[PDB]
């Protein structure tokens, strides 16, 4: 019995060691309060009934009121399991658990309702078949921390309540969501799939192509995931996996045409360039990435400790055993070349504000491959035919406006063949005679970068919708749990409301209206923004400079956002003379993409911003459905290194993901401030023999939820 086994890895690599052997007060304080998060520990000399009086590191004294004092909890609290047990919740005690348990390697620790998982940066061998094992059955406080064990939990909950389960994994880029996820499916495809099984194998070989085609090396993650997901892995009544859906959300179209220094554009691109046979290459009018626009800009076209080669197989293999057609397959990756070649193109002015094409080689290996007709294509990109009153004219585009419609044209048939994909994927796993479901949603936390544009404001309104769910079930619990004698997602309505408001329109329906419009720009855009809520809206700021630029207060703060193309972007233009030569393809599956208004088209044409406030209220209403979980990933620091937790990372994070908020109620809201067990009848009789006070205890029915005070002195007590 491993659980059991000391020697086993799951004690060695899962728990803190068990050293079997059967009058002081530290503070957390900061010798620089401009450094917030750079606390030491320094006792305290002495107490005043207003403060206290430390030690500095230095050992010359300082001192803070008690209403100020970060407590140091009892050393024996030194690596817990789980942050509900800390006397001392605040957050250099929070922050220095995970550390000690980050420090021996323990990654995952719960946080209440949260699992807390921070990136290590290195192998840890604990995703083992005996480690599934060990899970199977075992409740949260029976073993150890693990993704596998929150897994297990929604899946027996599940089978017991027979009601639809959740998973929310969130953080930052490169914080460990993707791989989380993985472990999520893994598990699930283990513990309840075929062994002695087909089905398991197509839904574990889904990832793998959905990663070739939307994920991408950036600054902050090797293989980042460039586009959100929500995982619906079905089951039958008797428990075993009966299929699985696949739901994508804001894939980066705009990575196809460019990246920044170092980054690379998608995995795929240089798979099949370095993948391909020397005789499809040709075939495909293919060569090196150095040789592709789209390839050799941003200085990168590698990724250490990667062979796009080898990776190419996999996607290849992968796309197999899903079920993909050969030709499929090959049409696939003609559209891939397609969009090689269009990035080829090159427009300069062959005579007054006038786009020529001087040089027809892209476009006709473009064509070729897309199976298209040259002829059309040019004049789609070059003059594309506008409505300006009855009348359908002809237009001669610049250069600049011509690169534009081209990659626009590029974007759409990524953006295209991305959602077939997942149809495509889907209509091979889907089952809709499920009896029940566990979903996963991996997609990114909050988003504060240098820039912040209409994307990001998009994924902080829907995190803005998930914070407010996890409060709401948090109130849930409480409430329900007083069957007998303060609503926390009324707090975030009014961020809501100023994104997604109706009337008074909010930054969308404001944006939607100035889409339509005449006098349409970013600028009349920006204004009216102020003019409707720059000093009206308590959670709206107007720049005391900037004039490109706005703030929303976010749950987690402010986030400044920029406007440039906004309107662009929720438009997502794309010339109907294109759409035109396209849907009139030789290929079979390029003709999907725009035959298909499925695929083609948005749902009378709705916006950008009107299709993902939709898809956000659909998505929530299937987790109001279900008994939700909650993974909170953390990156440890920003240099993709393992042994190094910043402080200053690190604590930014548990204020922006609402663990360190969820955590000060875990004071008042003191459930999990029973000690069942602890050193029920002599448990007022151990209150009585120190004689601590009346109403920091409390005698629930068997249950607890005792005192986060006398508790962080009444254990290194000498008796
Ligand atoms: N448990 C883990 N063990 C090892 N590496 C991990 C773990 N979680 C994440 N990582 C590391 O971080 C990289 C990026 O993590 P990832 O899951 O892709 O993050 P995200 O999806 O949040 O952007 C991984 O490819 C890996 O190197
Ligand atoms: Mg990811």
């Amino acid at each position: 019995n491993p659980i059991h086994d000391r020697t086993s890895d799951y004690h060695k690599y899962l728990k803190v060691k068990q050293g079997d052997s059967d009058d002081k007060r530290y503070i957390w304080y900061n010798p620089d309060p401009k450094e917030r998060d750079s606390y030491e520990c320094g006792e305290i000399v002495s107490e005043t009934s207003d403060s206290f009086t430390f030690k500095t590191s230095d050992g010359q004294d300082r001192q803070v009121k008690k209403d100020d004092a970060n407590q140091r909890n009892p050393i024996k609290f030194d690596g817990v399991e789980d942050m509900s047990e800390l006397s001392y919740l605040n957050e250099p005690a929070v922050f220095h658990n995970l550390r000690v348990r980050y420090n021996q390697d323990l990654i995952y620790t719960y946080s209440g309702l949260f699992l807390v998982a921070v990136n290590p940066f290195k192998r840890i061998p604990i995703y083992t078949q005996e480690m599934v094992d060990i899970f199977k059955g075992r409740r949260r406080n029976e073993v150890a921390p693990h993704i596998f064990a929150i897994s297990d939990v929604a899946y027996r909950s599940m089978l017991d309540d027979r009601q639809n389960q959740s998973l929310l994994i969130t953080g930052e880029s490169g914080a460990g969501k993707t791989e989380n996820t993985k472990k999520v499916i893994q598990y699930l495809a283990s513990v309840a799939g075929r062994n002695q099984g087909v089905l398991e194998q197509q839904i574990l070989q889904a990832n793998p192509i959905l990663e070739a085609f939307g994920n991408a090396k950036t600054t902050r993650n090797n293989n980042s995931s460039r586009f959100g997901k929500f995982i619906e892995i079905q089951f039958n009544n008797a428990g075993f996996i009966s299929g699985a859906s696949i739901q994508s959300y804001l894939l980066e179209k705009s990575r196809v045409v460019f990246q920044s220094e170092t980054e690379r554009n998608y995995h795929i691109f240089y798979q099949l360039l370095a993948g391909a046979t020397a005789e499809e290459k040709k075939a495909l009018h293919l060569a090196g990435p150095e040789s592709f626009n789209y390839l050799n800009q941003s200085g990168c076209v590698d990724i250490k400790g990667v062979s796009d080669s080898e990776e190419f197989k996999i996607t290849r293999q992968a796309m197999d055993i899903v079920g993909f057609s050969q030709e499929e397959q090959m049409s696939i990756f003609k559209i891939i070349a397609g969009i090689l070649h269009l990035g080829n193109i090159k427009f300069e002015k062959g005579a007054g504000e006038g786009a020529v094409l001087k040089d027809k080689t892209a476009l006709n290996a473009a064509s070729t491959v897309f199976g298209v007709n040259p002829s059309v294509l040019e004049k789609a990109l070059m003059e594309p035919r506008i409505l300006a009153g009855r009348d359908l004219v002809a237009q001669h585009l610049n250069v600049e406006k011509s690169s534009s419609s081209r990659d626009a044209l590029v974007k759409a048939l990524y953006g295209r063949l991305f959602l077939w994909l997942v149809k495509k994927i889907n209509n091979v796993l889907c089952q809709e005679r499920k009896a029940y479901f566990i979903g996963v949603l991996d997609i990114s936390g909050f988003e504060i970068f240098k820039v912040n544009s209409f994307e990001q404001l998009c994924i902080n309104y829907t995190n803005e919708k998930l914070q407010q769910f996890f409060n709401h079930h948090m109130f849930k619990l409480e409430q329900e749990e007083y069957l007998k004698e303060i609503d926390f997602g009324l707090d975030s309505q009014a961020t809501i409301d100023l994104i997604d408001g109706r009337q008074p329109p909010g930054i969308l329906a404001l944006l939607d209206e100035q889409s339509v419009f005449p006098n349409a720009t970013d600028n009349t855009l920006i204004t009216k923004l102020h003019s409707h809520f720059s000093k009206k809206n308590a959670k709206y700021e107007e720049p005391r400079f900037s004039k490109t630029e706005f703030g929303v207060t976010h749950y987690a703060g402010q986030v400044m956002y920029e406007i440039q193309d906004w309107l662009e972007k929720n438009k997502d233009p794309l010339q109907q003379d294109l759409e035109l030569c396209f849907k009139d393809s030789s290929d079979n599956v390029v003709t999907k993409l725009f035959n298909d208004p499925n695929i083609a088209s948005r749902a009378n044409f709705i916006t950008v911003a009107a299709q993902y406030k939709e898809q956000l209220a659909s998505l929530m209403a299937t987790l109001e459905t279900t008994n939700p979980h909650f993974v909170r990933c953390i990156i440890p620091n920003n240099k993709q290194l393992p042994a190094k937790l910043e402080d200053k990372v690190v604590l930014d994070q548990l204020r922006c993901n609402g663990v360190l908020e969820g955590i000060r109620i875990t004071r008042k809201g003191f459930p999990n401030r029973i000690i069942y067990a602890d050193f029920q009848k002599a448990t007022d009789a151990v209150l009585k023999h120190l004689n601590i006070d009346p109403e920091q205890f409390r005698f629930g029915i068997t249950k607890i939820f005792f005192r986060a005070g006398q508790l962080a002195r009444i254990e290194e007590a000498r008796e």
